[PDB]
């Protein structure tokens, strides 16, 4: 996250870190046994880390649970990043409390102008590299589809939205991918892609979760 603020420990209780020896992507806890992330974060050998603030220090609220199954969306396209969404089943259910909690799926899609919260452990610089150890947060609005398509001609599908600031300076970045975009208490987006981070006229692009609720629910019900 570039241009954000330190969230505070366990203030984003649905945020997960995906770990394969190191943090590589975020995700969101949607019930006691399932996480949603970005398909481009797929790899074998995932450990899901819940209850994290500092990802390099054991602070006492963590739960570390291995994945038993990963399911990339049937229509994910790695070249265009269309349908950039993946479900991960945990080997055992997490223990839910005030510091480790699920986030609700949306019943309706959010409109442009709605303010959302984006969070992650990704790079905090638009030029160069500095990775934080504690969770960072950013408040940002959903942009109109017309502004999004004007920023990224030929690249925005109906399964994507832009959020952020056309002036630049505040955005998600590398290492935030897979993490949550929460608006009015519901999961509306997944951190997916952008051109650099925090550049003028290049806001972040997010997977539009409301288009996937039926797939999510049916997949969980049968796996
Ligand atoms: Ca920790």
């Amino acid at each position: 996250i570039v241009g954000g603020y330190t969230c505070g420990a366990n203030t984003v209780p649905y945020q997960v870190s995906l770990n394969s020896g190191y943090h590589f992507c975020g995700g969101s806890l949607i019930n006691s046994q399932w996480v949603v992330s970005a398909a481009h974060c797929y790899k074998s050998g995932i450990q899901v880390r819940l209850g994290e603030d500092n990802i390099n220090v054991v602070e006492g609220n963590e739960q570390f649970i291995s994945a038993s199954k990963s399911i990339v969306h049937p229509s994910y396209n790695s070249n265009t990043l269309n349908n950039d969404i993946m479900l991960i089943k945990l080997k055992s259910a997490a223990s839910l409390n005030s510091r480790v909690a699920s986030i609700s799926l949306p019943t309706s899609c959010a409109s442009a102008g709605t303010q959302c919260l984006i969070s992650g452990w990704g790079n905090t610089k638009s030029s160069g590299t500095s990775y934080p150890d504690v969770l960072k947060c950013l408040k940002a609005p959903i942009l109109s589809d017309s502004s999004c398509k004007s920023a990224y001609p030929g690249q925005i599908t109906s399964n994507m939205f832009c959020a952020g600031y056309l002036e630049g300076g505040k955005d998600s970045c590398q290492g935030d991918s897979g993490g949550p975009v929460v608006c009015s208490g519901k999961l509306q987006g997944i951190v997916s892609w952008g051109s650099g981070c925090a550049q003028k006229n290049k806001p972040g692009v997010y997977t539009k979760v409301c288009n996937y609720v039926s797939w999510i629910k049916q997949t969980i019900a049968s796996n």
